[PDB]
């Protein structure tokens, strides 16, 4: 399963996908 980390990189670490 591929997650897309576009805005989550420095403020938080929890990848997801709508």
């Amino acid at each position: 399963t591929y997650h897309v980390d576009a805005n989550d990189h420095d403020q938080s670490r929890k990848s997801q996908q709508y």
